């Protein structure tokens, strides 16, 4: 039974060792403790094992990433496959091509991982039937397929999410058993001896939200490690949860246990020394105070006992992430002078609160802040929690950002989050100019959903310029076709090419009109002068050749 | 309209201003944007440019010195928006400049390190790349100018 | 800051954190008085807040937004000033919106006597790009009413 399971576990596979661990967990203790302990310790070494490279960045030996996605009859797609990259994958195309739909499908796939990490036998999100099924499809059912990779032990993790139509009366089932097995091993090794969990996050374009400062009902505990999976794949980042967590870190760099211990005990002791004769008519306040002291003497014992990183180094790492990625911000803090605990940031110069920021330096701030917070909570056993495994889906990373900062958004993100596989979509050539050609999955403009493979462009976009990327990758002209002033240089080229190369009346009035529209220090006038003199040069060479020979 | 280019591909940014101003010809439109492609369809008199190094103490908000209507988006990005057409954070951007600097640091002729970095440019950008086209044009110009300088300096003594 | 907005189209550009959203927000606060006095006689539009509108380095602790509108050769200048003093200050500053009150009162009076075409004031902020749900249909205001066209015309989406 276990004779080849022992060899399979020793060979570098963790599923077999997990099966022996699960079989010997409920066995006889004491004498059977050593074998289940060494198989559990082998699984923990497989998950936790990794090395720092020559660059000082932690690299796990068994990385976790999605490597292949297949959409069959899902939304506008008939059958499409994407081979996703290990580090960065950019999906570009026209509007209404299906790039917000690929990220939606991957989010539906990772919701099962999140849910089964959270709860034994949990149910994640599943495909809808009003929208996700393809219109005018003869099969009347859709499915998405993912083939996750978790090292040499798990070369393939096949997950299928199927859904039939609204009234077609079928029972298409989702194959989520390997997702169940992988999230179950993550949860059981975490609960026995804590491990660095992977993060999953989706940042849809509905993270452009108005910021409301208080909005504080937020049912849940903001210090618990399984709060980084709360509403993570839901579009907007939980920036309100981040600012409450950051306020709690500021008031936990000494001044909250002080509140829970000293003032609450001294109120309770003052009431106790008041009521030494009894008399319930002011003993009524006391039992409320003692119950509040008990309630605050909970929510602290787990915070001290289950603590690997101290409560100030989490703040330091999060501040380092903010001021490393988000360009204008150079310092971020919480000030309690008012008594409302307001977070303030430092732009170029002035110190302003989070309410008075922009809407592109705040949305990006909420993205980076939420991702750094979730990695700090989910990765406590590293010297840098941002060197942790995960998958992050960003929809339109260049949202509300100036082209000066689109030149460095990807570089900052991939330098601060080295082990995240980013699966992003963009609409801008400034962002693609910093991204290698192999990371780009484009949609052709003459596409109607029947294609089955997304391919890289034919030109290298990394280090190329905006005009060439926009003309060859986006396939749109630099000069706009709708503006009749943009065709004047081409018309001047044709009215020079048809003639010998000398300025006639029409070419002269076109030169005058180009000069009057654009100006004296313009690329169009300089190019026109260059064409005039190279055509005069052509005529001079032809005249010299005709004089030399005939 | 605040940030008219919101969620739009750079093929529908080329015509959004023209379509809006053709359907609503008597509305005064006041618009913000971050896109040279939208600015390429808009006159220079219609643009109010914030300087990058201001503190809020400026007493006016003025137009650029470049006519943006019908201009190239790379030229508008360089001149109007004060943004490099080719990014400075990528080390592969300055390869052609370092290549031609190495060519001038030599006698104009190719040597070992310049040939290695030119093969690096070749294997990075590709055969049909205009970076390679400008690189081989630079090689041709400098290498032939070497023999021009030699044939002029032979008779100059 | 002084702005000389064009008759037909004006485009405001700059970096993030330069104030283009603030400029459009100030213009929307100015136009809310016009809208509200078109609907109701003696109505009140929006006014500048005390927490965000005032400059953090203001030594005078009050903020002014002075707009000047144009309505033909007969009425060439319609001034309107939106003023607000800082919170916790004994000195208070009032807003002079009387020409806006007069012009929108004129529009409403002429409309209720003999029906005329009314100007369309609209703000389309980043507050759009909200997800669409078809089930939200219940509302108050009787959507086919012409003066329902001014219902939440400013303020974002
Ligand atoms: N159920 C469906 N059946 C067929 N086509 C669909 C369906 N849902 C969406 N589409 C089409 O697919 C596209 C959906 O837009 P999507 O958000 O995926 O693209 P984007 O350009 O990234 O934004 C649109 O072109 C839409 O017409
Ligand atoms: N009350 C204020 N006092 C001082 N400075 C402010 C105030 N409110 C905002 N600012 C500053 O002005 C900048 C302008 O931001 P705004 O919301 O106008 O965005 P934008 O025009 O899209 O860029 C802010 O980023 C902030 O630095």
């Amino acid at each position: 039974m276990t004779k080849q399971y022992e060899r399979k576990a020793k060979g570098g596979n963790l599923l077999s060792a997990f099966e022996l661990y699960q079989r010997n967990s409920d066995k006889a203790p004491g004498l059977g403790e050593m074998l289940v302990g060494e198989w559990f310790e082998m699984c923990r070494d497989y998950i936790q094992d990794g090395h720092v490279d020559e660059s000082g960045i932690f690299r796990p030996d068994n990385a976790f990433y999605l490597r292949r996605l297949t959409l069959k009859d899902f939304r506008r797609f008939s059958l499409l496959e994407i081979k996703l990259e290990e580090d960065l994958t950019v999906i570009i195309g026209n509007n209404g091509k299906g790039k917000t739909s690929i990220l939606y499908a991957i989010a539906k796939t990772l919701s099962w991982f999140v849910a089964n990490i959270l709860k034994e036998g949990g149910s994640g999100q599943r495909l809808s039937e009003m929208t996700d099924i393809k219109n005018d499809a003869e099969d009347r059912y859709s499915d998405v397929s993912s083939t996750f990779f978790f090292g040499k032990g798990l070369k393939s993790v096949p997950i299928r999410l199927s859904r039939s139509a609204l009234g077609t009366a079928e029972r298409r089932d989702s194959e989520v058993k390997p997702a169940k097995d992988l999230a179950d091993i993550w949860r059981v090794i975490n609960e026995v001896n804590t491990i660095n969990l992977p993060t999953f996050a989706l940042y849809n374009v509905e993270r452009s939200q108005p910021f409301n400062r208080n909005i504080k009902d937020n049912t849940g505990r903001r210090e618990e490690r399984f709060d980084a999976y709360s509403q993570t794949l839901g579009g907007a980042g939980r920036f309100d949860h981040f600012v409450e967590w950051y306020i709690y870190l500021h008031k936990r760099t000494v001044s909250d246990i002080s509140s829970s211990i000293k003032e609450l005990e001294q109120q309770v002791n003052d009431l106790q020394r008041t009521v030494d004769g009894g008399m319930v008519s002011v003993k009524s306040l006391l039992e409320q105070m003692k119950f509040k002291l008990s309630e605050a003497i909970e929510r602290n014992d787990a915070a001290v006992s289950s603590r690997v990183l101290t409560e100030s180094v989490q703040k330091s790492i999060v501040e380092k992430a903010i001021c490393s990625v988000v360009p204008s911000i150079s310092n971020i803090w919480v000030e309690m002078i008012t008594g409302s605990d307001l977070v303030k940031v430092t732009n170029d110069g002035h110190d302003v609160t989070i309410d008075q920021l922009s809407d592109g330096l705040r949305v990006f701030l909420s993205l980076v802040a939420d991702l750094a917070r979730r990695m700090v909570m989910l990765n406590p056993l590293l010297e840098n929690p941002l060197e942790g495994r995960g998958i992050v889906l960003i929809d339109q990373i260049e949202l509300h950002l100036h082209p000066k900062w689109q030149q460095e958004v990807i570089l900052n993100l991939r330098s601060a989050f080295p082990n995240i596989q980013f699966i992003i979509t963009t609409h801008s050539p400034i962002v693609l100019s910093t991204i290698e050609k192999r990371c780009i999955r484009e949609f052709e403009p003459n596409d109607d959903g029947d294609q089955s493979f997304l391919d890289s462009p034919d030109m290298q976009t990394k280090g190329s310029e905006n005009a060439q990327i926009l003309e060859q990758v986006m396939n749109v002209h630099s000069t706009p076709p709708g503006i009749a002033e943009s065709h004047w240089l081409g018309n001047f080229e044709l009215l020079l090419l048809d003639n010998s190369g000398e300025l006639d009346n029409h070419s002269q009035v076109l030169y005058d009109q180009i000069k009057a529209h654009f100006g004296i220090d313009s690329i169009e006038l300089k190019k026109a002068d260059s064409l005039i003199r190279i055509n005069k040069m052509k005529n001079k060479l032809n005249k010299i050749r005709a004089e030399k020979g005939k």
